[PDB]
C-alpha cells in the first residue's frame, strides 16, 4: 500500500495528459524515493523517463514498493475532473485499483482499475551526444508551432554561437535561429557542428507540457536521437528520448 | 399589456438557457406579484417550476394578467444577444409577440412570435422526503460531473452525519462524500436513512445554472423524486422535480 | 526591396485576417509613403480599400516602389504565429518571397512565396450618397449580430434625427435604432431621407476588424452601395464599399 499527496490537481492532470498523448499504457514504479515511469509512445520512435521525487509531494507514503500499470487516457479523464486548488491523494490498498481523491470543499474518491503492463525491456546504446542546448520555454514551444505550419520535419542545427531550427514544406520555409545575443538561448555547448532531423508530430506532443519560462535542455547529435529534458515543480523531470528523421 | 425590465441582461440569459436544455416549449404567466412558470421536459421526468418576483426587476408593470407561450430555443437565441451590462427589457402589448429590447448604447428591439401552450394537467402525489440536504453549488456541480464521467445513474445516500452520492460504470467507480465537517454541507436533516438513484443526463443539466457559492436545497426519500431548489437573484426561485431511476 | 517594421505582431494578423474573410488574392503595393492595397471579394460586391501609413510602422524603408501578390490565406497563417507583444518584419529582397519575421526571445523568420495577381480595371462609378452615419464601433457589430440571428437582409434608414438598421426574417424580426440622445451616434448628417438594404453575410465579414470604441464612418444612399470606414492604429484606414441588395 502507499499514499502519496500531491497540491494542486490540475497541474498533476497536466502531466499525466501532456505523457497520455505519447503513451497509452504505463508502469508507474513507486518506492521511498519517488515515483518513476518509464515507457514508449506506439511506433516507438519516442522513449518517455518521468520522474516524481517525493520533495514534490506533499505527503508521501510508500510502505512498499510498487510498480502499477495505468492506462493513461483513463487516468488522465479523472485526473482532469481536479480544479487548479484541489488536493489530489493517490493511494493503494492491496486490491487492483488505485484511488484517486480531490480534497477541496468535498471529498472526491475515484477508483480506476490497474492492468497488467509488461515492463521495458531496455536496450539503450551509449548516445554521445556532441550538442547541448539550453533554450527558454516559450522559444522551443513557438518554433515547433512555427515548423508544424511548414512540414512534417524540422533540421535542428547547432554550431559553436548558433541553434537553428529550420523547416521547409512544399510552398512555405521556416527558420528559427538563436545566438547568445538572444534572451531564448541560456547555453549552447557543442563539440562539433551538429545537425539532425526530427518528426515534428513527436515535437508537437513533447513540448505541451512546457511552460513558458521553463529552461528545457536539448541534447543530440550528427543523424543521432534528441534527449529534451525539462523541470516538472522543479525537482520532477520528464525526459523525451526521440530517434531521428533520417 | 406589461412592461418588465431586468438589469443585466446576461443573467437572464443564462437563466432562460438553462430551462431550454430541458424545456422546449412554456407557458410564462405574467401577475403583479411577478412571473411564474411551469413545464415538464419532454420525457415527463422533470418538473421545472421557475418564480421570478417583482423584486427582482428594476421596473415592473403589470396591467394586466397575461400568460403567453413561448419557444424557449428561440427565447434563448435572443436572450443570448444581451451583453453583460444590457438592460432587458419585456414588454407585450395586445399582438401576439413579445418585444425583447436590450439598451446599452443603442436600443435593439426583438420581436418574438408567441405559441400556444396547453398548461399542466397537475395531478401531484405527496411528496413525503425523509431527507434534506443544503449544499455548496460548487459540489454539487463538481460531484455530477464526476459521475457523468462513469455512469448514466447516479444514487443519493443520506444518512444522520453524512450525504453520499456514489455511481457506478463497467470498469470505473465515483463516490463523493459529505459530512458536516466539510465546507461542502451547510445543512442534514435525516428522518431515516434515505436512497434512491436518479438519471445523470438530467442532472447535468439541472445544474447548469448554479453559482459555485450558491446554497442549493435537495430533499428526496427512497425511491422518491428528488427536489432541487436554488435562488436566482437571491429572491427568485428555480426549483425542479426529478422522478427516480428504479 | 524594402523593410517595414510593426510592433504588436498579432494586431497586423488581425488585420489581414479582417480583410482574408472577403479577399483571397492582394496586389499590396509598397511606397514611401505607405503600404496599400485595393481588391473586390470574389463575388464582386465588396471592395476592399486599405492604407497603412509610415507613421503606423516603428520603421519604415522603401528603397524602390514595388507591388507584389500575395495570397491572403496563406499570410494570415503565417501572422497568426505571431505574439501580442512580437514585432513583425516585413523584407522582400529581390527573390519572389516576402519574408515575414517576428521578434521576441528569439528571431523566427517565414519565407511567403509571391504571386502574379492581376490589379483593378477599376471604374468606380460617382458615389453621391446622401447620408453620412457615425456611430461607435460596438453599435454596429451588435446590429449586424442581431440581424444575422434573423434574416439574411438588412436595411439602412436615414432620417434627419435617427439611423435604423431593421431585418425581418420569416419568424423573427430585429430593429436597431438611434438618435442623437444615444451615446451609440456620434454624427448623423442626411441631405435627404435615405433607405438602402445589403447582404449580412458581407456585414458580419466587414465588422470583425472593428473595436468596440471605434468611430465607424457610414455613408450612403438609397438603393446605393454603402462606403463604411474605419481606423487602423488611428492613421491606417480600412475602406469597404459595398453593393446594395434590391
Amino acid at each position: 500500500p502507499f499514499e502519496v499527496v500531491f497540491d494542486g490537481a490540475k497541474e498533476f492532470a497536466d502531466l499525466i495528459a501532456t505523457a497520455s498523448n505519447l503513451i497509452d499504457e504505463a508502469a508507474f514504479k513507486f518506492t521511498e524515493e519517488g515515483i518513476s515511469m518509464r515507457a514508449m509512445d506506439p511506433s516507438r520512435v519516442v522513449l518517455i523517463d518521468l520522474n516524481l521525487p517525493e520533495s514534490i509531494f506533499s505527503k508521501y507514503e510508500v510502505e512498499e514498493p510498487e510498480t502499477i500499470g495505468i492506462n493513461m487516457d483513463q487516468f488522465k479523464k479523472i485526473l482532469k475532473r481536479g480544479k487548479a486548488k484541489d488536493t489530489l491523494i493517490l493511494r493503494k490498498g492491496d486490491e487492483n485499483f488505485l484511488e484517486i481523491t480531490f480534497e477541496g470543499t468535498a471529498k472526491r474518491t475515484f477508483r480506476l482499475p490497474l492492468i497488467d503492463v509488461e515492463e521495458l525491456e531496455l536496450e539503450l546504446p551509449e548516445l554521445p551526444f556532441t550538442a547541448k542546448v539550453v533554450l527558454l520555454g516559450e522559444v522551443l514551444k513557438e518554433g515547433i508551432k512555427d515548423a508544424s505550419l511548414v512540414s512534417d520535419a524540422i533540421k535542428f542545427i547547432a554550431k559553436e554561437n548558433e541553434f537553428t531550427m529550420k523547416a521547409e514544406g512544399e510552398t512555405n520555409e521556416v527558420e528559427i535561429r538563436l545566438t547568445l545575443e538572444d534572451e531564448g538561448l541560456l547555453d549552447l555547448e557543442v563539440e562539433e557542428e551538429t545537425k539532425s532531423a526530427y518528426g515534428i508530430r513527436y515535437l508537437s506532443d513533447m513540448v505541451k507540457g512546457i511552460g513558458k519560462a521553463d529552461e528545457v535542455i536539448l541534447r543530440f547529435g550528427n543523424e543521432m536521437p534528441l534527449q529534451m529534458e525539462y523541470m516538472i515543480r522543479d525537482e520532477g523531470r520528464l525526459t523525451f528520448l526521440l530517434a531521428p528523421r533520417v
